[PDB]
């Protein structure tokens, strides 16, 4: 069900600067997304690059190695949610350019704490705990950054799934506009 | 670019201009289309740079060791740049790359641990495996040393459970050269 | 299909334990030996100077059980007679020859086989290390125990049981595991 | 659904023909059934050893050594143990059943009998998979040896005759020496 | 199951036995242990011997049929509800005259089931094997209800259902018990 | 289960058909109305009915049971009596076939299944059709409708208030409290 | 697996590796794998029946008769086959590294090199058991015997080494005969 | 992984059609009605080719259906090009049929491939007389397959049946001595 | 593994049709119906004078797709010649049968075997009826064309057909199945 143009649909979109990331966050997308990242800069290192985000989120080194990319490169990446932007989905919208970031009126945007597992001997556990610890102190200080909340803020925010609509998003500074129809 | 995801796809893109992506956690499949890639970019050009992407849960020891063992014996150096995660042999690949051409993105996370395996059997076959997996560890803490300039003592340590380091940690540590700021 | 007598109701095993026989007649588990170090216990305490009589056949199993059945044996001041029939392999052999001296027997179409023991491991290589040390030590314990019950050198125990060994009971009364084949 | 009768002693029916030295071999051959069936010929022994036992046979076979387990105290105890074949005895229940002491061995007249080598699996390395199939070769030779004994065939014939599934009728079954009579109506 | 002795043992204490389920050998070794116990207990008063089957295995239904044939008293055979396959071969084996089913009661006729699987010649033996056995079941089934082997034969090569007159005029029994 | 109480009840001539309609459990009733007859051939029996139906021969050896022996054997529908169950309800003597007041009736035609060559398809469709004709034939004699009613009130599933049932002729009486 | 354009003539990595005389063994040795190498050092010989070709080796075996399929076919074409054992070469994998033309078979310094007895399973009757484990016995015998011939070593030593699992180091089979060089970075 | 070779215009073919280009057929894998359907396709492609030129029949095969076997070996012998078989890796049961079947002359095998030989296999399930018909069946295809092995071989029906009763492994050498090929390509 | 021929390129099985062969190699379903069905109706489009060859090597299968491929070939034009290769079972011999007149072979050791439709049918009495009953004209319906096609009566068809019933395909050729048997050059 992807068509073609006489490219994919996906591949004429990228042609354009436009990268889709529409599908749960792993190191297959966040490979292939940050592929099209260096693609485009090596093709025009000034001119701005969309990222279309549409996702419940998912692996949180995944969408570090898509952030890291994006602040890396010269071109400013506009971010703009369709539909969902959850967990790392948000983290990553609220990362493009300053200025440059959007949903749609009726997208959602969720935030939430990191999620995990361990299982095996105490030390093991408490290896696991401290780890997941961090990088949830990592993620909120990087999203107080990008926001203008404070870090004790956010803590509290995440604390549990906290839906927000667009002109939430935009209230609480992971956006930048709504854009009206 | 003829399409993302199935120079007709975006990694045979990249390819093209001596990037290969290493994305994935590390099988034989994997070792196998990176030697070859290593292999036919040393053909093309025995002298320009070669630039490994290396976000990486790790895997397969022989397999990352036939990456490694290709790294070395071509001779263009391979630059190392981990972005997102490289843990396990991932890590232990990050770490191969050309002296003073390994790097990080600042927030990308950097794991190195002890390998994992399995023996099933007769005790005198428990006991084969039990060697074989030592000796493979001796073998990767060995190299890790030569590679970071620290002991192979400090590294049995650091190894003997799982330990995550920052991209900043893993430069101090000697996994990596640089952290590459924006 | 266990069949009861009466003379007072009993399962046949319950009859037969009530004249000191105990059946070994299964894989060695945790729960076998609980119940046959039970009714070495028990049999113990209602006569500890009469014979008691294991019958072996089983293929083995746990040897942290079969160890169980082993000190128990040891430790108890009756003699146990030991009767190999059918088969006794593994831990089940091993528990053949830790009967009472001059009281270890098989039946002559029974079969007694030895090797060495079998294990897993799985996870770090300190784990494996550990689990590859704790098999090997445990296979010098059975080993040194063996060569004490039959007469033959810790080295020929540990040739001869590198791979699975199948004796008749014949050879097993050569090799020291038993002391007698029961003819009819 | 294994009946009771009321002797009061309560007994399952099994349990009752035990009384009278009875014992039905009636499933699969493995380590639970030897072991019941050694302990109610040790038992039947004690009660008195001089009394024939009956065991009723119908059984299409099964373990080689639980069979072996039951073959050698039917020949250590005192006494006579009669085989009668009701059914089926096939492989290793053909094997107990030419067991039974020499005059009675019998089988009803319509009852099954047969006899065919042994059966086994062996997996790992070629000097295990060697072992293994020494070990099974020497425990058919053991087999074909005793049932050459007890039924006055030679063993190349017995080789030849089990070499695939062979069935025999009752009376081809006499006529073979695996059991002495056809019980008649 | 209720109690007053569960139920069947209590109906086995009137020489009744039940046969109320597939042919296999456990119901077969339970069955035959009842017909001993009852002809020890009188070898000369008669046994009722119940039958709602589908019929199962015919080594089986031998086991229970050389039984009945060996001890002295009468089997009567009486089929309530369904006798089919080897349970309809049990149907006819009771003691001449004494073969009954009531009137709703079906019995069913057809000829063995088996498999085989593997080498040619294999396959040739159980073949062999399964032929012998319906030849045996046929013969018996003539000398029962007095019809040719012939006739069995063809009755019999397909599933074959009858009424219990239906089974009473082809010999199977002998009389249908009106209320 | 808690004499367990359905043995207790047998001893009042009382037998509970609480389940589907299976071999076991159709040995099971045939067995103890061959206990309560030998018992005493002159006292009436009373067959408790809740059933979604089951094995219509086994069914029949209930059947033919009830109408062998001596004494009546009074039906009561508890719950529901369904298919089979509706049908050895119907079985009951004579003026003794009861239900209360908001148990369920359902009458429908046999259900079955073929696999295999043209033939043995036709022979089972053939058996199936036979046992629905003497099923509708005992239902019309026990009931007074004709075969043809029969027929087409049991082309579906056909639920039957305990009052419909008495007026179709299944029953006798409605029991009021 | 990607994608490399010439100019537009498209070849995935593999095929342009191949249009090199390269073939990659990559993988676990089944006969789709055998079919495959098979045919590539066919077409290969076709082309050029002169020059080298190169099989790189990172498998840990699998089927023998599918080994051999490869192994005749190095053996029976004109060109001379380097082989290259890169992370690992177990049990026919190995076999065939130490097949490679004399002189030309080589291994990277970490790659591990791992000998050992053929597996098998065998199931059914005693005498199918037989047939199993002479078989399996006799297949033993050949690949040692040719072991012996490709490394110089007895085939008592190799009878001896192969009995268990035997992991070698580059350097380590180099010394036994398995390979002729350690290619140094 | 089945890799592209590009010829010099320019064609891209996968290997195995390469191979086709040259009248080279590969049965690699387990005889069934697909496999046989192919095999027997590209035979009668190649003979409408060129009805003169050898035709190279590639064998590594555990065998499989009987029936497939057969349609391949029917259309070899119908064809009117020599076909020559090589055995290489295995050739087992139908697989070592089939290897029987190539050209007189013209049937080969490598140094270690090995041969395997046996009766034909089968299942039946049901009545009585459906087990009678489908033994007297497959005891009719064992006939027909010893009647053409003995035509094939230059053995009796007699040492076919008795040789092929179990499992019966040949090597090469062993093979071309039976009479199943006429060469052993030595390196 | 379906090879491709260069003219554009063409798998074999399309390079086959540009000659007008089709290919009856598998199970008889909708899927392999609507194939050969279109096949069929390109043929004749292309050529409404030449004949077309139908290779069959099929077990069988659905009726209602058989009688697809059954009616295309009486409806157009064209010869179509029929040709038994391997193995026709059922269906697959009901169209072996269906080709033209003069025209229907089979290769000496292909097998050809006929029997009754199979089918099945769960739910109420009326039910089973009604799939009784079209099974039934299903059959006859079958055996109708079968005897038009042999030249056989319907009567030796129904007893013919009441079992599996395997013919040579010499005994297919006397049956009327075919013409002739194809013997080699
Ligand atoms: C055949 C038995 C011969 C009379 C003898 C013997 O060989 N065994 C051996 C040691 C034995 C032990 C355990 C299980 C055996 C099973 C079969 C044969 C001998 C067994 C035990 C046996 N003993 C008993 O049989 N005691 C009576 C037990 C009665 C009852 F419990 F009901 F079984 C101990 C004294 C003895 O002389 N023997
Ligand atoms: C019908 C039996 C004929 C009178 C005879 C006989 O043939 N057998 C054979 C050998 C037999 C043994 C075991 C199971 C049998 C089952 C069915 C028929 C004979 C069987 C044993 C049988 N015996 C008994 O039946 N003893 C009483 C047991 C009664 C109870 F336990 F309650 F079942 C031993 C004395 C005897 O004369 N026979
Ligand atoms: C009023 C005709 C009856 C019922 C008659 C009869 O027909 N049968 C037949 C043969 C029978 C046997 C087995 C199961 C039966 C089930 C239902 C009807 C008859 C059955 C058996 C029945 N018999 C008994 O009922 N004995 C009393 C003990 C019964 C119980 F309490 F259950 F133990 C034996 C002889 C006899 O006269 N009949
Ligand atoms: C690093 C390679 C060194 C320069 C050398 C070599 O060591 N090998 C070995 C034998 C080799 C073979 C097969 C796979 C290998 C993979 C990694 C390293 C060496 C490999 C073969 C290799 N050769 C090539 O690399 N040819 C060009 C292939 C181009 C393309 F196909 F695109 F990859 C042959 C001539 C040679 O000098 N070497
Ligand atoms: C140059 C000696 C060879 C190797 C010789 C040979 O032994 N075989 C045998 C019969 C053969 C057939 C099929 C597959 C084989 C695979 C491996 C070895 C021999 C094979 C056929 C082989 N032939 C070819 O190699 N033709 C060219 C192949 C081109 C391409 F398709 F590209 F692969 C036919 C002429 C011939 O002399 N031989
Ligand atoms: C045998 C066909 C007879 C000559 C005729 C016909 O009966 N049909 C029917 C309606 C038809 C339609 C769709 C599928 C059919 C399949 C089989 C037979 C008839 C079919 C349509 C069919 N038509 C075509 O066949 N057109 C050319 C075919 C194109 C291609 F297949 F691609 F070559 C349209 C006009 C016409 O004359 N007929
Ligand atoms: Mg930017
Ligand atoms: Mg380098
Ligand atoms: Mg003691
Ligand atoms: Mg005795
Ligand atoms: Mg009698
Ligand atoms: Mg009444
Ligand atoms: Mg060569
Ligand atoms: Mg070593
Ligand atoms: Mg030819
Ligand atoms: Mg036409």
């Amino acid at each position: 069900l992807i068509p073609t143009v006489i490219y994919d649909i996906y591949s004429r979109l990228l042609k354009d600067r436009i990268i889709m990331l529409g599908s749960q966050i792993d190191d297959n997308v966040a490979n292939s997304i940050v592929s099209q990242l260096l693609f485009l800069q090596a093709q025009d290192s000034e001119k701005d690059i969309y990222l279309y985000i549409n996702s419940p989120g998912g692996s949180v080194t995944a969408g570090f190695a898509i952030y890291d990319t994006i602040q890396h490169i010269k071109p400013d990446v506009q971010t703009i949610c369709i539909g969902m932007a959850a967990s790392m989905g948000s983290f990553l919208l609220a990362a493009g350019a300053k200025g440059k970031r959007f949903a749609l009126p009726n997208a959602e945007v969720m935030i939430h704490q990191p999620l995990g597992g361990a299982q095996g001997q105490a030390t093991e556990i408490e290896i696991a705990a401290n780890h997941i610890l961090k990088t949830r102190e990592k993620l909120n200080r990087i999203l107080s950054e990008r926001t203008g909340q404070s870090i004790e803020k956010i803590q509290k925010d995440t604390d549990r799934d906290n839906f927000l609509t667009a002109e939430e998003a935009k209230e609480y500074g992971l956006i930048d506009e709504v854009m009206v129809p």
